[PDB]
């Protein structure tokens, strides 16, 4: 419960931090991939979808953190397709399979599935 409320106070305060702070916060939240208590893990993934969608940086490259944390977020959000809980794994599957995160020509989707290799899976 402490960790779930912590992840809540870090989800609500998150669209105010600057990448310098979000970087130092992103370590012990992505440390939640090996967690029991699927609710805290769903909060982790649920802040990481935000961190992913609002940090894609569509060809800006202005900040090292604003692409390093996107690297780490991508790493842990593709590390969730193998989640040992249906539904939650289904949520991550739907997150990835929606338009504009994996394409749908089945050619560029094929070339894009390589981008989510991430050895860990």
């Amino acid at each position: 419960e402490r960790q779930k409320v912590c992840l809540d106070i870090i989800y609500k305060m998150m669209p105010k931090l600057k990448p310098v702070e979000l970087r130092e916060l992103l370590n012990p939240v992505v440390e939640f991939v090996s967690h029991p208590s699927t609710t805290c893990r769903e909060q982790m993934y649920n802040i990481l979808m935000w961190i992913h969608d609002n940090y894609r940086d569509p060809e800006s490259e202005t900040d090292n953190d604003s692409q390093e944390i996107f690297k780490l977020a991508k790493d842990v959000l593709i590390q969730g397709l193998i989640d040992e809980n249906p539904g939650l794994q289904l949520i991550i599957r739907n997150f990835w399979s929606h338009e504009t995160r994996l394409p749908s020509n089945t050619l560029d989707r094929l070339l894009a599935l390589n981008s989510l290799y991430s050895p860990k899976i």
